């Protein structure tokens, strides 16, 4: 099996069905004790939690699902009726994420789409009946953060106040995105220093709030 399948099995055997916090704790334990994996993790996850609670977003888009850790993390804090859409290019991972969400009992709040963000984003309004997004979590390949941000604006998916929250702005880093949002009068940016998941390595999240017209 793969590491991702091992993580899912560990959750199924070490967490409580329908209990998202137990799911997160199981993944974090596995990744600290058994095998590292690129989940956003608990340190950065606590910052994410605080941001989600501040904005209470009704519609969140996540780019990059992997095994579903961050989707579980965000969806467990959404208000009744609020929704998360997550995009995942790797079909094996999309299938694991669906199973992870099912186990957590969050399947009614989350829609996991198997495809590339750059292909799915232009379909959100017409196919998925999206108007604008309240929050976007960027956590896919780091060279897509900037192009997908520009694409989201082109497609009319950002509004005044839309919150972009970007993982890994230090490690691996996303230099073009970071320079762009920090230099743009159309974003108000804040940096949240933290640590790479499961490791004693500095990382951080960037929050970039869209201001533009
Ligand atoms: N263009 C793209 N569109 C959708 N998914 C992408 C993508 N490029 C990479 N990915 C996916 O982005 C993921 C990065 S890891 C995501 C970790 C997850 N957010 C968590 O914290 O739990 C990988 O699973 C990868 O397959
Ligand atoms: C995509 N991705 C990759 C890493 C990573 C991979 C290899 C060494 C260090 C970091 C961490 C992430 O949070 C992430 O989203
Ligand atoms: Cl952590
Ligand atoms: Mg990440």
């Amino acid at each position: 099996d793969t590491k991702e399948q091992r993580i899912l099995r560990y959750v199924q055997q070490n967490a409580k069905p329908g209990d998202p916090q137990s799911v997160l704790e199981a993944i974090d334990t596995y990744c600290t004790q058994k095998e590292w994996a690129m989940n956003v993790g608990d340190a950065k996850g606590q910052i994410m939690d605080a941001v989600i609670r501040e904005y209470s977003p009704s519609l969140v888009l996540e780019l990059g699902a992997y095994c579903g850790y961050s989707a579980v993390r965000m969806a467990r804090l959404l208000q009744p009726g609020a929704r998360l859409l997550t995009m995942e290019i790797n079909p094996d991972c999309a299938a694991i994420t669906q199973q992870m969400l099912n186990f957590a009992g969050l399947q009614d709040k989350v829609t996991i789409l198997n495809g590339a963000s750059q292909d799915l984003i232009p379909q959100l309004k017409k196919k998925y009946d999206v108007d604008t997004l309240d929050m976007v979590f960027l956590d896919h390949w780091k060279d897509r953060y900037l192009p997908d941000t520009l694409l989201l604006e082109k497609c009319g998916l950002l509004r005044k106040g839309t919150v972009l929250l970007a993982d890994n702005v230090i490690v691996p880093g996303t230099p073009d995105f970071l320079a762009y949002v920090r230099g743009s009068s159309s974003f108000e940016c804040t940096h949240y220093s933290s640590y790479l998941e499961y490791m004693k390595v500095v990382d951080g999240l960037e929050k970039a709030i869209y201001q533009g017209p």
